[PDB]
């Protein structure tokens, strides 16, 4: 999801690790 300013990467890891 774009790979310029590194934001949907830390969050995405939090979303996957806290549901199912």
């Amino acid at each position: 999801k774009h790979v310029v300013p590194n934001e949907v990467v830390v969050q995405r890891l939090f979303q996957v690790k806290g549901r199912r």
